[PDB]
């Protein structure tokens, strides 16, 4: 119905178009190509997913986290937010550091530092801003950056444009190679030997595309005894984590009680919070360095009023308890799927088959809480049937493809939603099963699964 | 204030001594920070005096005086009001499931307001830049760029996948001419039309307050490249709102909307919110689309953050900005007669002492813009700063790194709710400098401080 005609649009955008631009001018000629280089492996990006705002399809892929803006509730607190200040200035004035500075922005960043367990408080248009900002200012010339190789892609844009020479990466969660890259990048510069210079680590608390959870306090003792001078410091992306991990929302950073051993965090509003904005939290000095030497952040207009005021409507709801509900209810429909999906009789064969790969549903049970991301896998030839399959059920979930990831690691992206019932996750559950099976029969028997036939039909069409 | 200028004063006071027991980290980054206190440019707060109303606003970029007057909020609130029920959240990014109908309904409505094909919304105009520069320079293409293009655009350059980046002298046609020429003569996949030559300036420069000669680069451009492989990029930051009739800025008032390829509108400053859009065909948005990875991997605008800029437009197109608009032109007008009819400007300008560029034959203009800076002697530069300041006139003071090291000026902004009177005390101030300095040069005593600056001294001492 409306899943079907995103569908045929879809498919009609990966229709080469350079065939026609033989007369075009030289630029769109040339621009054309480059979009039909994406339409040849059919990732041309358009118009999105959506058929959940519609209601055509259940609701596995947004980032509305705890559903405050599905329930509204966000809405409610942020025109009473408003409401609270009849008259408001709605023009910042300027760029944060020239006439844009007010006392509703400050006052709303302490308010959120003192919830989070920070000194200070800086806020950003976005997450991605907070990330060009912390890598652009903070790294100085004979620092060295080691991250973990699937942080945010801003994170990646402020590195290489950071005044740091060195940044070197380490495999994703890897408590041995991140020992590895702090020992062999300490060992080959003097700097960082004598204590001249600090190390830069750079990690997510929870990793959009894969789930799981950064190992802050092992990694912060593998950062002291590598580093017995203290030279080091971390820096915390909380994107994932704000609003789903944590009394009241807090964060990973908060929950350890890291608060002073984290020397930069970022949290971002774009997911749980139901909105968009990020602050970026630290002491008075790490501030002070972003107004001076963030030149992105020194050469944008500042926050307008209501900007800043559903910002603050979110942390109400937050430090207020208003979450804590929705917040469990995620850890509930999380554990309820993960039982129920290794409890179904396929599991088993489907995991040795490399049929289906949830790898953040085992050993599920010792950790001290969930995650909301839960990636599936399939085989690397399956993946679009895959998602072909779930649409076609009315399952919306996020394709994560080239160039989102590297070429070869291609999955779907289930994300659980505090409004969500375990109706539909028992539905998901059915209909993975289901797919499950239609491999494990097509590879007991070159045969193309229901949903996928009917998928390359409309393209035999359109 | 006394409170703002005594914290800015405090703030300047070096503070690498206390740290030595101080961490690495802790110690390297207020290292660097006091290389700033150190020329004193540290930033902090910012210049927020006029925002109480213990100073005039002559520093703000609130061009019509939308936010001071609380226009542009009605508006915003009605446009909520209308809309009971409206998704807060856009769901994700623009491409993964952050798309609704309300923000494309809204982008095209500023697409056919503005004369373009489509519009593309962004957090910032800075965010804007980034996306044109990283997305749509194809590698072989180069980049011809005026010097003083914004910061968010030298950015989106060093991060572009085109390997011919120049710069040419700021507003100057002959060296446009050179730098199109002398870069088609040494690239045969230019002088082939194979790949094409990217213009890149700005309708209105935020710091020169000087006008883009749109109509004649263009006829240059189309001299030097016979095949038409060139785009015109046009940010519009500062012309959206303030040039053409109903705001509709530089382009569409030159009628150039289909011989501009990409056109930049921000909202942050006469239209008084944040944001920006791209203006363009359907090609250069689904480019923007799928090669902007910064727009790519974040969230889509909320529905607040795209209503107030409905609302800002819509204030544009039912002809209520008209009156505030008319109003800037009358007030830069009046300060340009009011301050080169005085009687110390020609002394004064000879001897380097004032100078104020955009003040020289604004008669022969289409229109004037609200960017005036003024220049003096750039030793005196902080000196005529604090004279503003204590004069209780707000102004932003601008230097390194925003402009080059022995570039550094003072920029006052006329705003739609100034007055003349307003004008006449900022005339009388400067003129009062202007006094005081050459009276200081001529008594041939090189340790004479002026008045202003003695005060600040003085607190510096107490503080
Ligand atoms: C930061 C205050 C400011 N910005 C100027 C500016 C921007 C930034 O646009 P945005 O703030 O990211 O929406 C973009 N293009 C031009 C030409 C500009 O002059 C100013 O001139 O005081
Ligand atoms: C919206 C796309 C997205 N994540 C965004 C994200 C951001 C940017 O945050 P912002 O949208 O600029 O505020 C920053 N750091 C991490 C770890 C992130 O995962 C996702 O997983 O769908």
């Amino acid at each position: 119905g409306k899943v079907v005609s995103e569908m045929i649009a879809w498919i009609k955008s990966q229709k080469l178009i350079a065939p026609r631009m033989k007369d075009a001018p030289t630029f769109y000629r040339n621009l054309e190509e480059a979009l039909d280089v994406r339409r040849s492996t059919q990732s041309l990006m358009t118009r999105g997913q959506s058929t959940w705002k519609t209601g055509d399809a259940i609701d596995f892929c947004s980032n509305d986290l705890l559903s405050l803006g599905l329930t509204g509730e966000l809405r409610r607190e942020f025109l009473a937010e408003l409401a609270r200040h009849p008259d408001f200035s709605l023009h910042s004035g300027g760029s944060r550091v020239m006439g844009g500075n007010y006392d509703y922005i400050e006052a709303v960043e302490q308010e959120i530092a003192d919830f989070l367990g920070a000194e200070t408080a800086l806020m950003f248009n976005s997450g991605s801003n907070g990330n060009i900002a912390i890598y652009t200012a903070i790294p100085r010339p004979g620092d060295a950056i080691v991250y973990d190789e699937l942080v945010h892609f801003s994170t990646h844009t402020g590195m290489a444009a950071s005044l740091a020479t060195t940044k070197v990466a380490f495999r994703h969660n890897d408590l041995d190679a991140f020992r590895e890259a702090m020992s062999s990048t300490m060992d080959s510069h003097p700097m960082l030997q004598d204590g001249s210079r600090s190390i830069l680590v750079s990690v997510e608390s929870v990793y959009s595309m894969d789930g799981d959870v950064c190992p802050l306090v092992e990694m912060l003792e593998i950062a002291r005894e590598i580093c017995p001078k203290g030279n080091f410091a971390f820096i915390a992306d909380e994107a994932h984590a704000t609003g789903v991990v944590g009394p009241r929302g807090v964060g990973l950073v908060k929950l350890l009680g890291l608060e002073n051993e984290v020397a930069i965090r970022l949290n971002t509003c774009g997911k749980a919070l139901a909105c968009t904005g990020s602050v970026v939290l630290g002491n008075a000095t790490v501030r002070n360095m972003l107004l001076n030497y963030a030149g992105s952040l020194v050469n944008t207009t500042a926050p307008s009023f209501p900007s800043v005021a559903v910002i603050r409507a979110a942390y109400n709801l937050m430090r207020t308890g208003a979450t804590q509900k929705a917040q469990d209810n995620i850890q509930h429909l999380v554990k309820y799927f993960f039982e129920s999906i290794t409890s179904s009789n396929i599991w088993d064969k489907a995991t040795d088959l490399g049929i289906l790969s949830i790898p953040v549903a085992e050993d599920y049970e010792s950790l001290d809480f969930v995650t909301h991301i839960v990636p599936i896998w399939t085989r690397q030839k399956y993946n679009w049937w895959l998602f072909f399959h779930l649409q076609l059920a009315k399952i919306a979930v996020v394709p994560i493809d080239y160039p989102q990831v590297p070429k070869g690691k291609s999955r779907v992206r289930v994300m659980i939603h505090a409004g969500n019932t375990e109706e539909q996750v028992d539905y998901l559950v059915a209909t993975l099963c289901d797919f499950a099976n239609e491999m494990i029969d097509i590879e007991e028997g070159g045969k193309i699964p229901k949903a996928a036939q009917e998928i390359y039909a409309l393209m035999a069409a359109h």
